[PDB]
């Protein structure tokens, strides 16, 4: 329409030459190799499990406007809509990716009836292979496994009577009256569904994007609860490229990505379109009135109103790492253009565990339930990025980089002994002993492990600078959150400082 062309409209409209197109089929061949795609059955496996869905929120919308004593035409008028958002609706999604639904409904079905009602005619049902109901989550959502896909179920009820299968959730006002939980959910798919929009070729856009999921996987970039970009964030980032070179192959794409964002002005924000306001009494990112907007150090803002920034958590570590990767593929991606490296060579994986001198070692203990430990490690996980930035900051830290990926591993842990034994460093439980009569009985312990890599000034200090407050500070925050947290005898948590020779032999598995 014109916004195609993003903010500052195009750098360049020229087609690509036909040697361009070499190097991006050859590009595709790559993903098609690391088995980015699924089969053309598969993909058919996933519109009809979708087809069935849609089937149900009609007849979950029926049956609860029934209840309410409507007419038999009303009832079926009242509708009822399934959407996706994630993975899947990008067109980005993998052989093991699931389905990210969300269900839509008028105003006289409630969330109680979602949990109940669509709940019930889901189980009434062959293809359920299992069903996981966690009404209380951030966003309500009822996790399933049908016809053996996953799909992510949330409920969103719009201010309205009907929901017909015309109605697409672009028009600001489908928020009016909603609540928190409501507007969260509307949310992920009018994000997914503005980008797709503000996008010259979908298509090219879809193997930049395959492309760039892949690399930062590897890379070790791709973790939101880290303090690097999540899958949303790295979305828009590739759109805001694909804006720059609407004519362009996926692959001068991806050289354009890593040149501009390296040499990006930040924190200037990167955005699809201007900055919308509305209705609500929601807070719009804005740097100028909410200082926690002006601390954001590389953001990428939704284009949905209301607009916020996908990328809080990056910090002056993970933003350095991130610079790292973007200047390591302008000097691979120029290479590939000279026929000197390959795409493959651009998706190496990382050696995180052999380039620093030393590391920090974090591990969270459990000797109590798998739910328990999920928990507790969970809460763990999330704050060390708090430690990064307490760490980032010290007297000479040249950085603090957070590997992505804690190593989980728990043993059968039968005496209390053996747990205040076990975390001084007893059957590793495995894939292979785990059903086994005595080990599926054994009570367990469990253990998830992260890691955080140091770099120290080489100034000329007659030593390195001790970090100790804030490691046994970060040790304290964890346990003070919870009674059951700060207890000792069900969980723990350690943090050894490490050199590189001395890594863990897991490490590089
Ligand atoms: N902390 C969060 N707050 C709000 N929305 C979130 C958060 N974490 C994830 N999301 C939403 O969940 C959506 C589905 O993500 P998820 O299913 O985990 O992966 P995907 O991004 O769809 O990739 P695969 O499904 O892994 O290919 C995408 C995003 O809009
Ligand atoms: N705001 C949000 N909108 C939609 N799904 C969300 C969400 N926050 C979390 N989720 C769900 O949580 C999972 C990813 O963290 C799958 C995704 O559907
Ligand atoms: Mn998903
Ligand atoms: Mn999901």
């Amino acid at each position: 329409s014109q916004k195609v062309f993003g903010i500052t409209g195009p750098v360049s409209t020229v087609g690509a030459t036909a040697a361009e197109n070499k190097l991006n089929d050859s590009l595709i061949q790559e993903l098609k190799k690391e088995g980015s795609f699924e089969t053309e059955q598969e993909t058919a496996n996933r519109v009809q499990v979708l087809k069935i869905l849609q089937e149900l929120a009609q007849r979950f919308v029926y049956e609860v406007s029934k209840k309410k004593n409507m007419s038999d035409g009303m009832a079926r008028d009242a509708g009822g809509k399934i959407f996706t958002y994630g993975s899947y609706r990008l067109g980005v999604h993998g052989p093991g990716s699931d389905i990210d639904t969300l269900v839509v409904v008028p105003k006289h079905v409630t969330r109680e009836d979602f949990f109940t009602v669509f709940d019930s005619l889901l189980r009434e049902r062959k293809e359920l292979d299992e069903i996981a109901p966690v009404p209380d989550a951030f966003v309500p959502i009822i996790k399933i496994k049908f016809s053996g896909i996953s799909i992510d179920l949330i409920c969103a009820r719009l201010d309205q009577p009907q929901v017909p299968l015309s109605l697409t959730l672009s028009d600001k006002n489908l928020l009016r009256n909603l609540d928190e939980k409501d507007l969260r959910a509307l949310n992920g798919t009018r994000v997914t569904d503005e980008i797709l929009e503000l996008v010259p070729k979908p298509n090219v856009f879809r193997i930049a994007l395959r492309a760039i999921k892949l690399w930062a996987q590897r890379r070790a970039v791709y973790a939101n609860i880290f303090g690097f970009p999540g899958g949303v964030a790295w979305a828009m980032l590739v759109a805001r490229i694909c804006q720059l070179y609407p004519n362009a192959c996926s692959a001068v794409i991806l050289n354009r990505f890593f040149i501009i964002l390296s040499e990006w002005n930040w924190p200037q924000p990167v955005i699809l379109k201007p900055i919308e306001d509305g209705p609500l009494q929601v807070r719009v990112w804005n740097p100028k009135i909410y200082a926690q907007d002006r601390s954001h150090r590389m953001p990428v803002i939704t284009p949905a109103y209301p607009s916020m920034c996908a990328t809080h958590n990056i910090t002056e570590s993970t933003k350095k790492v991130i610079l790292q990767e973007f200047v390591r593929g302008v000097q691979i991606t120029n290479d590939i253009f000279s026929n000197k490296k390959s795409w493959a060579n651009l998706f190496e994986k990382n050696d995180f565990f052999f380039r620093y001198k030393f590391y920090l070692e974090i591990t969270a203990y459990t000797r109590g339930s798998d739910e328990q430990h999920l928990k507790w490690s969970g809460l763990v996980e999330s704050k060390v990025r708090l430690l990064v930035m307490k760490l980032e900051v010290l007297a000479g830290i040249k950085i603090a980089h957070p590997f992505t990926k804690p190593f989980e591993s728990s043993y059968c842990c039968p005496t209390e002994d053996d747990y205040e034994m076990i975390q001084d460093k007893l059957k590793l439980v495995t894939d292979e002993n785990k059903e086994e009569e005595s080990i599926k009985d054994a009570p367990k312990a469990y253990l998830s492990t992260m890691y955080i890599g140091l770099d120290f000034n080489i100034e000329n200090k007659k030593e390195k600078v001790d970090i100790h407050i804030p490691c046994t500070e970060f040790v304290n925050l964890c346990r003070s959150f919870n009674e059951d947290y700060g207890d000792h005898k069900v969980f723990n948590l350690a943090l050894r400082f490490v050199k590189g020779y001395d890594l863990p032999d897991e490490v590089f598995d």
